[PDB]
Parts: C-alpha cells; structure tokens; sequence
C-alpha cells in the first residue's frame, strides 16, 4: 500500500506562492533546484500551472497527489524527491520552448510521469533484482523498476481525494494513462539505446513526423531519457556533486551484493572509486552526448542541454588528465 500525505501537508502547500525573483531561473534549462528544498513541492505546483493551467487540476487533490508523492519517494542516496523535482523540472523546460508541440493531454501527462517516473525506489537496480531472482523480476520481466514505479503512480491516482485526472473524459483519461506508462517506462536505459538508434534513422531519412503517433511516442521516450539524465546538463559544480550522489547509491548496492557473496561490476564497488571518471567518460560518449545530439535535432530549442552536456564532458576530460579531482 501507498503512504498517504497528513493534512497539515497538502494544505500547506496550497498556501505556497513563487518568490517572483525565481520565475526568470526556473524558465532555464540549468536551473538547478538544489539550494530551494523547502520550496520543491510548490516549485512543481508553479511548474504545473504555467504549462497547464490553474484550473487543469483541482487544486486539493493536486496538493494531496504531490505530498503524496514526495511521502513514497525513499530516503536514497539517489532515486529521491530531489531527483523526481530535478527531472519534472527539465521536461517543464523542455514543454515550455516546445509549447505548440504538445497536446494539453500530453504537458500534464508528462509532469506528472516525470514527478512520478522513480516512485517507491528502493536504490537497486534492475539488474539486481533480476540476477537475484526478486518477486519484482517475476511480475515485470523487463524493465523491472519501471513497471513498478508506474503501478504505485496508479496506487496513487486511486487514493481517496488523489485521483487529479478523474475529471478527464474516460477517452482522455485512458490516453493520459497510456501516455505516463510509455513514458515512464522509457525512463529504463535499456530501451534507450534502441529508440535513440531509431530516431535518428527517421531524422536522417526525412521520415521523421510528429503527426504519427508511434514517432511521438518515441520523440516522448527520447525526452524522458533527456529529463532523467539531466544532472549532466547543469553547472559543472552541481554535475559533479549529483555524481557523488548516483555513485553512493550505486555504492551500497554493491556493498549488499558483496554481503550476498557477489562481487560487483567496477562501477558499483566502493573500493573502485578511482574508475569514476573514466566511467563518466564511457557514460557520456555511449550515453548521455548522442541522447541530446538526438534530442538538438528533433527539438531544436533543447539545444542549451547539449552545449551544457558538451561543456561536463570536457570537465571529466580534465579530470582524467589531472587538471581537476
Ligand atoms: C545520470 C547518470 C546515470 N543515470 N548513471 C550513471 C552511471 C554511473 C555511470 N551516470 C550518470 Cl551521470
Ligand atoms: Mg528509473
Ligand atoms: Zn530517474
């Protein structure tokens, strides 16, 4: 069962107004969201209004679905409430210079998968639960977690006074279900590399058209890995600390397989922590650079993500060479 927010919760956030000052740093791809913690649940309400609308949601079950929300994120190095923010900010960016693009079904549909898109993280991976035989792997062969975190953002939806889509047709309401699923599970890194593969095949042979679904939903996907990997498209200085944060996680996952009588891959071994920049290396070189190269392509606004992502890579080059630990 799902944790419910109290009352003094939601309705404290109903209370919250935006310091105007913040609305020209949230508009910006590098915002970064780390130094206003108190203000995140009220960030993402503000987030929600201006792409969608005061009125898209009822205004209490949209404060009771967020503090409920932030109530089953779990105190993890990494898959967090900072990092549900984090991501639900880049794609606000990302909708926000991209308006006319997406259908009012998808911004809402979308904010509301990113917010939710790690849900009830426990800090293990999919790899883990499927080597180990976890009762998870057994119900959700393939892309594990993310089928979870997509089932307790359904959980949610039907707690009592939490359900902000019921106001929808039950046509809209089945699509903004379907839209949060694909794009949640998108969110599994394993699906990426092949839906990257494939857009740029559509880009480069000019078959690329967002008015057939099937391409929509990929161009989606492809925004979702964007928005996730997002920590590798802010300030060096904030890059560099979520690192220390994804590596914790990563840490205490291989501290528990070694407890278990498995030794870890390198990246997950705490005793290996010299790899690390050469990890981030081979992460942005097969990862992170084609995502939003991809991404710059199709969406020619996002471009400041790439040029930031561009500017990290060259800093873990510096690393590696000495220049900076
Ligand atoms: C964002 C992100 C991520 N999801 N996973 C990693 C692995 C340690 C390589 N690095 C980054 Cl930078
Ligand atoms: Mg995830
Ligand atoms: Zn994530």
């Amino acid at each position: 069962h799902m944790s419910i927010c109290t009352s003094e919760e939601w309705q404290g956030l109903m209370q919250f107004t935006l310091p105007v000052r913040l609305c020209k740093e949230i508009e910006l791809f590098h915002f970064d969201i780390g130094p206003f913690e108190n203000m995140w649940p009220g960030i993402f309400v503000y987030m929600v209004h201006r792409s969608c609308g005061t009125s898209c949601f009822e205004l209490e079950k949209l404060c009771r679905f967020i503090m409920s929300v932030k109530k089953n994120y779990r105190r993890v190095p990494y898959h967090n409430w900072k990092h549900a923010v984090t991501v639900a900010h880049c794609m606000y960016a990302i909708l926000q210079n991209n308006h006319t693009l997406f259908t009012d079904l998808e911004r809402k549909g979308l904010l509301i998968a990113c917010l939710c898109h790690d849900l009830d993280h426990r800090g293990f991976s999919n790899s883990y639960l499927q080597k180990f035989d976890h009762p998870l792997a057994a119900l959700y062969s393939t892309s594990t977690m993310e089928q979870h975190h997509f089932s307790q953002t359904v959980s949610i939806l039907q707690l009592e006074g939490h359900n902000i889509f019921s106001t929808l047709s039950s046509s809209e309401y089945e699509q903004v279900l379907e839209i949060i699923r694909k794009a949640i599970i998108a969110t599994d890194l394993a699906l990426y590399f092949g839906n990257r593969k494939q857009l740029e095949e559509m880009y480069q042979t000019g078959s690329l058209n967002l008015n057939n679904q099937s391409h929509r939903d990929r161009v989606i996907g492809l925004m979702m890995t964007a928005c996730d990997l997002c920590s590798v498209t802010k300030l060096w200085p904030v890059t560099k600390l979520t690192a220390n944060d994804i590596y914790a996680e990563f840490w205490a996952e291989g501290d528990e397989m070694k407890k278990l009588g498995i030794q870890p891959i390198p990246m997950m071994d705490r005793d290996k922590k010299d790899e690390v920049p050469q990890g981030q290396l081979g992460f942005y070189n097969a990862v992170a650079i084609p995502c939003y190269t991809t991404l710059t392509q199709i969406l020619p606004p996002t471009e400041p993500l790439l040029k930031a992502c561009r500017d990290n890579l060259s800093q873990w080059e510096k690393v590696i060479r000495g220049e900076e630990t």
